[PDB]
């Protein structure tokens, strides 16, 4: 069960975690701050919101694969 | 006010709304899912997934990125 996700996991952990969307909306508000407010961390907020929405969705996936991750620091 | 944000936003429809996210676990999460049920929409999600946290975030200029990407139809 939780150990079967352990191992495709670690199996994904290899690879870059590029993630790519295509999605108006976003991009205009992201774009839109950017230009807007000097310094905005565009990148970090897009991810926080990726993590955001993602973790509420599937929240007991994202925990098991935030507790593999950061448990891959040593 | 609010028409100073409908021009920028217009000036950022005419490029391609490419968002690239570098998340451990949200990558995990996505390629567990891709990998183990068929049919799996990874990007549609991880769309969803930045749509709805940034919407979180920024509620005010969600709705206007969106109401100027929607209107924009015709």
């Amino acid at each position: 069960e939780e150990e079967k996700i352990k191992n495709d996991m670690l199996k994904y952990i290899e690879k870059d975690p590029k993630i790519g969307v295509w999605s108006y909306p976003a991009f205009l508000v992201l774009q839109y701050l950017y230009h807007t407010v000097p310094g905005f961390k565009m990148s970090r907020t897009a991810k926080e919101a990726l993590e955001k929405g993602l973790k509420e969705m599937y929240p007991t996936l994202f925990t098991i694969a935030e507790k593999i991750a950061k448990e891959r620091f040593k």
